[PDB]
């Protein structure tokens, strides 16, 4: 039901490590998290952090089956059918007592410093809280948006929110100061909710229906909530830890740098600033936290899960597509790679327009290769193998200029504006070349299933 | 010689014995597919569906054990290749010997390697014909026929096309060694001294060549002149059936083979296969020769599943604006055998050119598509590569994944994430007591 559960269930099949040695979560969680995910071994909890009692979870989502585990099912092939959910979508329980209300303090007894907050890569600016689910309403609408922004600490009761322009969190805020101007914003915080309602953050939920409606549906069970101390808000109430303040119009501070999800820092930006009035808290609180760096980290093994669930809204839209695949190493969405069964000359051009508009997480992908359907997307020796034995450079490869591009990705001509590449590795037919085209290898299926069926008791 | 290089692999755990009952018909080839791409051992088959004689195969399908048959732990010794034989009386490939109607060669367990292809095909003979050494596919005929596919360049087709201009209508001497010790084996690539130590020969019962002692087995016979015959299809190297054509057929008329013999074999199709892994090694002896020339060049890789010549990676310390244009160009016009290289991606040296995932991380985030892509047009290709539009006439591309310097872009290029070698060290340092597996 809540995390806490999730854990232990964990803990029972070895996929939970507690660690007793002092680690100082300046640097040290980081490093060992890092080697642990890299091998795809257990979730770690975190003890004894050096100067602190709270303990630190982090690595929870490091394989894609624990998230998999975490929406309920076995394996990750049971994505697709939350996809298929998705597709067709075009409730809550409020509680009175809460765990996460067990504790409190507020006014000047806040103290950020008392939580283990982790200081992830060495010239980082400051410890950073990574795994907060931000609750936001704009004026003009009743809906609760969750979002997940990083927040850098600057004081014993401040925090900076990064959100970026285009998320709901952002504009909810740019809406209040237009029709209330100068009145304080309303914001909350929940460190470690349950695994549904974490998952059901991070994935893109058409506005029929709430962000806590659909984590409902993931779990057999309505999502239950507790009313904020200090505002009208909604938080998970089997939180670990919530905070609760607000934004104060026009106050804002430089943010970072910090170390990112591609691999680099991002230079110095200002954000605004989040004063924190509650910090409210379950009775033997764990401090759920992460990082982003050089992939793969955590962030980019949610990110494949995830992109599971859309392989059948792309397959509804276009059913020509057999494969689906966005490498972690390519930063999770810089690049994909497109299997196809194609139908007519020409046909690989559609499926690139198809990559480059249909869904918006694919809109500031650079690099698209299209392949047929005897090539495993997933696999480079066969995507090498495409590339090298079906290309001409010049005559396949599609080069658009001026289009999306993210504005912290430097390796474009001007910021927010970049070309894109699109490489056609199919098999030519008839009027794409006047060449004899070659017949591939394949493989018998009787040979590959009967080896499949001794390949156990064969022990290699 | 083979059997001790084989036991020394066993007891290292390179070496898995298989006892079941597979048949060289398909099964062996998706056996040992399967166990390449996941870098397992070599294997040895025991107890072949029909025959007595065991096969032997992926035994050089992982660079190390390239490296172990010629002495040595490291694949490095070849860049310092990069800057006469012993004959013996007698020798254990001639302990059993069978000739005229006796010879049958469907008593060795030949594999048949992909669905379609013609027939059981013989791939890691030693054909010897000055004496040259060569390695031709041979598709099985007959009872005692083999076809001997070899293309008119190579050294054992040119002493053919003299032999018949220079004693018209007389047979052609010929032998073939499958199962020669490793460092005859590795020799090749235009004598190789990677052993030090003179290589052992023994001179043929019907004609005057010498072959390996340490052969487990050796075909001696003949080519009738004008005697040809349709070869073919079969799959090859780049993953494609090749179509059928005329090659000469060679008669055996002695098999001669060593007491329980090992019957050493492999297949070629879509990469990477055996002998991919085989030319990855033998690159390393151009690395040196490339790197007195542009000695910015730190490491140079030609990835097997790129059908072993047709993609290559260069990591190099840069200078200047500019810098990976004059190396791309480099590399499609100083030696020959990258003549028909269709893609080069250039990156710093912070990347290890051998690992997909740091070449596509600096792809992603070190270029702009349009601004860092070279496109060169009607140069010279492969005349059997079917994906040029033209025969022997296409296009190259050069990826330019450098970072950027002042001029090649006016943005702040990003600064890389570090990590803290004082932290590193103490994780080393605990790690085993953390326990975590």
């Amino acid at each position: 039901n809540d995390l806490r559960d999730f854990l232990t269930l964990l803990e029972q099949q070895g996929e939970l490590k507690r660690i007793t040695l002092p680690v100082d979560p300046h640097l040290e969680i980081t490093e060992i998290a890092d080697r642990t995910l890299r091998a795809g071994g257990p979730a770690l909890l975190f003890e004894n952090p050096k100067g602190y009692s709270m303990p630190v979870l982090c690595n929870l989502f490091g394989t894609p089956k624990r998230v998999a585990m975490g929406m309920g099912q076995e394996d990750v092939s049971a994505l697709r059918e939350v996809g298929k959910l998705l597709a067709f979508l075009k409730p809550t329980k409020r509680l009175r007592g809460a765990p996460c209300q067990q504790k409190i303090v507020s006014g000047d007894d806040v103290d950020l410093n008392r939580i283990p907050i982790m200081t992830c890569w060495p010239e980082d600016a400051a410890p950073l809280i990574t795994w907060g689910l931000t609750v936001t309403r704009g004026p003009h609408k009743e809906r609760q948006n969750l979002g997940i922004y990083r927040q850098q600490l600057i004081g014993k009761n401040k925090l900076i929110m990064r959100w970026l322009s285009h998320r709901g969190g952002a504009l909810d805020y740019q809406e209040w100061c237009a029709a209330h101007p100068g009145e304080r914003f309303p914001v909350s915080v929940a460190l470690g909710a349950d695994p549904a309602t974490i998952l059901g953050a991070v994935t893109p939920v058409p506005d029929t229906l709430s962000e806590y409606a659909f984590a409902g549906l993931l779990r057999g069970t309505k999502t239950e909530v507790v009313k904020c101390i200090s505002n009208d808000l909604e938080v998970p109430a089997s939180a670990e830890i919530v905070l609760e303040g607000y934004i104060e119009q026009g106050e804002t501070a430089p943010e970072g740098p910090y170390g990112d999800h591609t691999g680099y820092y991002n230079e110095v930006d200002s954000f605004p600033v989040f004063t924190v009035t509650h910090i409210t808290q379950r009775e033997d609180a764990i401090y759920h936290s992460t990082y982003t760096g050089r992939p793969p980290d955590e962030p980019a093994v949610l990110g494949v899960a995830l992109n599971e669930v859309f392989v059948p809204i792309l397959q509804k839209q276009f059913p020509e597509i057999v494969d689906f695949y966005l490498p972690p190493e390519g930063c999770s969405y810089r690049l994909a790679v497109v299997t196809i069964k194609k139908q007519y000359a020409g046909h690989a051009k559609r499926v690139m327009m198809g990559v480059w508009s249909f869904l918006r997480q694919f809109m500031y992908t650079k690099f698209v290769i299209v392949c047929d359907d005897d090539v495993n997307a997933r696999d480079w020796n066969d995507v090498i193998w495409a590339i090298t034995t079906r290309m001409d450079p010049a005559r396949d490869t599609v080069l658009v200029e001026n289009t999306p591009i993210d504005y912290l990705d430097f390796a474009s001509p001007v910021s927010g504006l970049g070309s894109k590449m699109g490489l056609d590795a199919t098999n030519k037919w008839p009027g794409e070349t006047q060449r004899e085209w070659g017949r591939p290898i394949k493989k018998d299926p009787d040979v590959v299933a009967h080896i499949d069926a001794i390949w156990d008791e064969l022990a290699i």
